[PDB]
C-alpha cells in the first residue's frame, strides 16, 4: 500500500 487508503498496489 503505497498511500494509507487499503488500495494503492500495485502502484
Amino acid at each position: 500500500v503505497c498511500c494509507g487508503y487499503k488500495l494503492c498496489h500495485p502502484c
